[PDB]
């Protein structure tokens, strides 16, 4: 008889909503504490002697950086398998790959572009698979998030986030879904041409009917910003995007600064800014330069102003990648005595 | 700000009623839980470059073995200072040593006689300290026994377990007290003479009336063993006690017979036999050669034949000594996350 | 005086025939203990404090994995180097690396073209050097097949393992050679014009006449796949490769079917399919599509119904890979008392 | 040619006059940094993988935990040798005995009677010994001393520390000495009968006329106490001693109490109690309420006013115990790089 | 299926005639392998995460330390349970007691008297165990002999070693059984009075008819001495031993001195002295002294001037203990693959 | 209060201008000191549990690996970002990359074009960051190569080094100034063309006032290799640069040949030859054949018969690359007790 009590161990984490209010607030909670634990030099090896496979179909670093030093930290050697490295599905179906994968390792996180690719992984791999980012869902910066969220706040239920810019992009997708499970009120303030799909807000609706989360998506910022306890936002635009000036010129409204944080009527005490990086807040860089020699923009999405100001929470939010996929591998693989959730 | 939570670290644990139903629960089934992880080789070193102090008024190695090996299983390295080493209170007051220990060691275990020893090293320690035995409580006994109890028939409320033989010793005593915790009906079958004293009784019938477990106390063989799930006993006599003729003779018509087992009326898949040991259940001892010359008995407060039996689960509650006493190092020293029992 | 005394202990292993039929069983047989002991979690970290540098001039990413996750059960650390990163005889001369690579690292792992490359690397380094495949040898490869035979029947010797397609690739040649210093018998079933030459064919007879192997060359499939213990394939053609079409025609008759296996007159519980992967054996790959769409083919060396058949041990074969590159690192590099082998 | 550089690796510490006041300093400093560093959860296993003995021929239950606590810190493994387990120069020779734990054994603590011993073990072992105390010395209790000190104050030079009491008994012996090394100033506030012999104010004057201590040998309390710093004590008698209530006579003038603390004029923010411990300070012991029942004597060396008041470090000076035997067994075994004092 | 291969492995050692002369030279040969790899630092953790019992029913240091350093520098934790820790068969029966151990702990030494001690832990524990010394066995002190025999010479078969003195002693015994099993020739060269028992010399002479080995049992010295490799003695007399003036009388002309030596017309580079100490080579002990008084002897069974000449070797032969029992320990529980001894 | 002591913890080290030749010659004993520890296999992980970025902008394999195997042999985690993996200042600003950086990883190493890349990376991670090579410093190299020298010679101050050939490569711009701060004579001789600039020769000249370190910038080889105790040199040309046969032709007369060698006037046991790698010595190389077809040379900066002579050090200096790094990854990231330099 197998006496063993875990109700992550083994699962895999390929979307946030395949996970309850109380599973995603374990997770986050865990990571709270894993963080206190690694300030005070509390050792906490719970993946000791593991092997770890991270896959990347594209390059992404600071995904990357999270898995790799979170493994490290839980005893687990992780080793990085990019895009040169890998090609799911290409000469070598992706089901076979998965197989010989989770043969070798003890847990398998996987960046890519199809949700379908990350299914095969967890079906045929026997071990647990972590979705580093898809095309359709992003469950690690949304731990990390929401952790940044009740580290400031104490408490998730009935807070107010709200997200400016492309409501369609997909981590706006999945802040409306992941803020609906967990009962947290969520504005998207968007151009109506990037407000969420109806596919989108249908999925975010259902949730949401079941927690009590109250869901705005408009284009009005004075409607969308009042009452927030957190503006976030991202990138309009990508390396020689298509339609990108159209997109620019849609999306320059809808710029995080310091007037966007009065609109919001909240005391200082009660609002933070939020950005999952890289941010367009300067010139600094060589895109910045190039931007500016042809278009005159210095600013994109967020202010400098704002991205240096008080109300700034995204290094710390980038610092909880780190300690939000450590909970969620240690959940689902340290073999950890966990009841009940 | 404190994000750390785990209702078990940092706590003591130096009497049986301290604690919880739910909690006891939790440090029993974590014990199982930790019996896989052992059995399978998946490492758990929560207590990793931690040091304990082992401290032994009087020698018992069982106990002493059981903390030494958890210790090592979870990283600590323990020190055992015996009655040559450390004499609590002789020559430097109790409280002046726990202080000094306390900031040397990561935690403290104490086996002898006075509870107040105990609880002067819990109060002014600073560390958690663990009963392995005073006069009043036996905590580490009772975590082994109804986890040997669970893992045999798992749900433990509504099960009936019986103590026979000296239903004063502290075994007993303990017995009583934490199945009425846990809701499990116990029966004390005893000489009149050897009744629980009515503060055990009474400190039982207090939790027996909010877990709604069934206590009975008396002489009447039958009426006692009837309904058992588990027969349990201890030694009649103790290192050349006094009243010694006497103790054995009230005591012989409650020795743990094939006939006793029987008596309980209870299938063979629903029936178990316990003893904390060491057991006088033949001749193989010096001591026992000597009391067959001068007594005539070969066996006292079991037989060889039910020591042997089908029954027996007194070498795996042995094990579980070891089991037991990790659970609650881990729970209580490891800094896990522990957010609800 | 020198008492340390192993056989392995700082040898490259470079090719497959450079060691006896004793050596390699040896390593078989300490693949399978190590397998052993990873399923129980018995530790083995032979290589602790190590640093092993892999280099592949090619991406060969199971192989590298084996390797990783091989180094990382050991205790040793695994860096690797790909073809952006090392160019071996390109700026530098591969004597000048070979040194200075052997004075930071304690072993060395080369998959590149040239034969002469891992020779060199093997002599100037000072450590031991493995070849993870070069055009003339793959050493890993066999050691996990022949495992894998082992695994399946005990005594290697006197068993018949045959090899069907394209006898002219690598694989092929390596098991017509490796299973010749076994004792192994080894069939090739081929079209006359894929044969293996005439250079491999006498190298694997030298063998052959020590050992008792019986050798058979052939493109009759009814003689050449009777008695068969093992039907063992791998790809008609690869990436872009020239006179594609005559490749496929020559061999579509030498496709591992329920027929082939059929044909080999063994009973069920003495027959095995192999292959060493990439299999097309299904529609399943972004290639397998275009293939089937240009060609009407949906499956190539093995039908999907052998794939997924009771006969089928590839992925136990490809886990094979780590135990048998672990043993390999372990006798040559762990300091292992080894006094006979 | 060996490049290792470290002025103390190899090294014996036997008697604290065999070093230098820069060498004193050096490990008081690296004591106060390993302090900081254990607090703060940083690793520092400069003794990994050794194994350290730790002879007792009498029980000195601190001494060995310090010395045990400091071992598990640093990655070494201690094992206790008591006076049932060793008896140097008995019944086999300390030098035979040295040679053989020398061989077996990476360092070696001793705590005895004969300084002899010491020398002989340290000539003899071939790899560091410690003196945990012996009739002449205790090195290891002074440098937790002044590292206390050094803690409260920043800078030893010019301090003042008044021992009281015993003028004659070995710790008072040592903290003449070493505050002259020091560059301490050192009163002795004792009877006649009890002031440190002609012999040990000799090599304590040969000292203090290097370093500029200013050394005070008085049976004036007011003459004493007058600028302390430190005001030190320890007991004034032992377990059933001889002429013991001759002793007690003599020196209970000497109390540190409240009153005593009060005559050194010195400001709350620059004094400082010491106690090396165990201290009579009340009648929480077996031996205290022994004494009182037969004199009626409540406290002896201090009061428990004094004991307890805001003057008190006894408690921190006894967790240096630690801390200081680590730095020592560190700068000694580590075969860390210290090219200088 | 278990594919695990080890002759040695989950073996207890209990009586060196229970183990043929290939594994014997294993043994010794691995010993001499582990402590070259010691002196170079090489790590060696095959009993990683283990627990050790260490019993000791009488006092025995050299061979507790021998143990400890030994488990240690394999990463096992020893737990050293003594006389006042443990009585086998007194209070609770050894089989009860072995089966209890044996489920904490990993693998037991046991030291004492009874060989059927030794027999019932094996038994009913299920896990290794080693004698480190009984009334009729010694094999870890025979391991470090021989291995000290092959370190000075290479080929034991064909080898002369000499014991001289009390041929009745049980290191006497077992050198003439495992001289015998090995090959090596045994001369015992002791007063009549103090020749081996029939029984004795029976055991060896079977083992040697096999061996080719060549014993001889004389009280003449030169007959004895002739060709001796090794001379080897031990202790006259012990502690308060009865007949003790008759002892020392019979025994005076089988002192080990220079012109034993002499005597043996072996040339300088093929000749050495062991002793499996403590030695009586002088009058530097306690005890030594007491003898001197009384009885004007200054040297027993070695005069200082042979005990440190050129051909002394016990200093060697006592670090061995723990580099013999290290390979004992490791071929037992180690998990090491070792196909064939 | 931080007793902390260390003047090394925390800071980076971005140019050799920064440190005072106090702190260099620690930081080259220390790596003379760890090379003699990891040769006895003596343990030195002073940054177990840590994770390390080693970032790459261009591919330098060499630097890699020394700063890969020191940070296993050291206890901590290195990955690798190479070109493919970071851009630092593309698109996300280095200020930002820095701080996420510094959130996740104890250390950074940088290597690329911009020092003020490896400024703000120092400025704003938070961590100690490490220059592996920048256009305007390359310290780690300059570790290496002086710790080479004394290696070979002890006492740096008044020995003499002179660099041959292209005076205006990053290198010797380096050994310029590093040499000017220890008080190394450091003569450069190189075509008028590739003399140092004015700033590099005149940072020298301030340093060498102080030191007293003789300056010699000239074209004459008899002038400039005269009383050299060092011939040191680098390629001439770097992939396919431009005005490239110019360099070579105003090159080639300062070859390193044996009769360059000569011209020192220097005896054999106070000369060596130095070069940082790859070097141009032979034809064994790619783009050695084609120089060779185009230009008749087959060999450049140095001939095979200086490279393979008595003299050479160059492998010595490269494996120092390693132990170099090592010492200043550990002064600077593990928490050692360094009260002064
Ligand atoms: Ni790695
Ligand atoms: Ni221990």
């Amino acid at each position: 008889k197998d006496f063993r009590q875990n109700v992550f161990q083994g699962r895999s984490v390929l979307a946030e909503k395949d996970f309850s209010a109380a599973e995603l607030e374990y997770l986050i909670d865990f990571g709270l504490h894993l963080k206190a634990l690694k300030k005070a030099g509390i050792p906490h090896h719970y993946l000791e002697g593991k092997n770890i496979a991270l896959l990347f179909e594209k390059s992404s670093t600071r995904t990357r950086s999270a898995f790799t030093t979170a493994s490290i930290d839980l005893g687990a050697h992780p080793e990085y398998l990019g895009q040169n490295d890998i090609q799911l599905g290409k000469k070598e179906s992706t089901s076979d790959t998965a197989k010989v994968l989770g043969s070798m390792f003890d847990g398998i996180e996987f960046r890519g572009f199809k949700q379908s690719d990350a299914e095969i992984l967890a079906r045929d791999s026997g071990v647990p698979v972590w979705n580093g980012l898809t095309d359709e869902w992003h469950p690690t910066q949304m731990l990390a998030d929401f952790m940044t969220v009740k580290e400031n706040f104490g408490k998730l239920q009935g807070l107010t986030l709200t997200f400016m810019g492309d409501g369609r992009n997909n981590v706006a997708n999945s802040l409306l879904v992941t803020g609906a499970i967990l009962g947290v009120n969520i504005h998207i303030v968007a151009p109506k041409a990037l407000f969420p799909t109806e596919e989108t807000q249908n999925i975010a609706k259902g949730f949401a009917e079941k927690s009590g989360a109250k869901l705005v998506i408009t284009d009005d910022l004075d409607e969308g910003l009042k009452g927030s306890n957190v503006v976030y936002t991202d990138v309009w635009v990508s390396m020689g995007e298509s339609n990108w000036e159209e997109r620019v010129k849609e999306l320059t409204p809808y710029q995080v600064n310091m007037e966007a944080m009065k609109k919001t009527g909240t005391p200082d005490d009660q609002l933070i800014f939020m950005h999952c990086l890289p941010a367009f807040h300067n010139t600094d860089t060589q895109y910045g330069k190039e931007i500016k020699e042809k278009y005159g923009i210095t600013e994109m999405e967020v202010t400098d102003e704002v991205f240096t100001s008080k109300y700034a929470r995204q290094f710390e939010e980038a610092e909880n990648r780190m300690h939000s996929i450590k909970a969620m591998m240690a959940a689902t693989l340290g073999n950890l005595f966990i009841p009940r959730v």
